[PDB]
């Protein structure tokens, strides 16, 4: 998977989770979504190619997926719990993630 | 002033600039939720009273304003620049910060 495939199953399986009702249903979408900010987490992207791996902006991007998967493992954890609504709220609040990075780099 | 002071300045002036009668209002309050963030930033929440100053509890608490205080200067620029529109847009997505805080520490 490349970023653009990596992005598209976030994006799916967030409209998985607020289809859902069952911790069941909940788990198995979060866990797709870890894995696929964790495949996309560690990639320089394009528009950072001339910028050190220390710099400011690489930084930033670096720490947005790493507080990404955080915050889908948090959710993970209530769906573990069987606590089905809670962690849909927490999935829903992961847009703010996604909004955050690509305000910055676009 | 304490970590509630601080709250509701942040609280009323984000809808100050909701609700901004004219453009110069946004700016003020950008100013006044820059000055109460970096006093919450000195505080310690009730839910972490029992924690090390040195917990990835209170390390992330902190952190939150930093990157709080990081995007209000964007909106400040924004509005600096006469762009107050696109300030007004910015500082909608600051309550993002709130959420994301709030849901760990609140
Ligand atoms: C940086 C730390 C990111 C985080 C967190 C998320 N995304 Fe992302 N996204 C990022 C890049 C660099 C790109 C490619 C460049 C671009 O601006 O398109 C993308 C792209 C997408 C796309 C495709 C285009 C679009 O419709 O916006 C989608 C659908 C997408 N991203 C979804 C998405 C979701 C749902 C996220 C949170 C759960 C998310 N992204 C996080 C960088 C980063
Ligand atoms: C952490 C980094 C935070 C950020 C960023 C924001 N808030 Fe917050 N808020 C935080 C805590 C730990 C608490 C609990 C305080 C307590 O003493 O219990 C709060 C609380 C509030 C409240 C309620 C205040 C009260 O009197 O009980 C409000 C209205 C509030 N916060 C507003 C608010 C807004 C609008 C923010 C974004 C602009 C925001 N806070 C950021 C921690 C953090
Ligand atoms: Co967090
Ligand atoms: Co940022």
């Amino acid at each position: 998977a490349d970023l653009e495939d990596n992005m598209e199953t976030l994006n799916d399986n967030l409209k998985v989770i607020e289809k859902a009702d069952n911790a069941a249903q909940v788990k198995d979408a979060l866990t797709k979504m870890r894995a696929a900010a964790l495949d996309a987490q560690k990639a320089t992207p394009p528009k950072l190619e001339d910028k050190s791996p220390d710099s400011p902006e690489m930084w930033h991007f670096r720490h947005g997926f790493d507080h990404l998967v955080g915050h889908i493992d948090d959710a993970l954890k209530l769906a573990n719990e069987g606590k089905v609504k809670e962690a849909q709220a927490a999935a829903e609040q992961l847009k703010c993630h996604c909004n955050h990075c690509h305000q910055h780099y676009r």
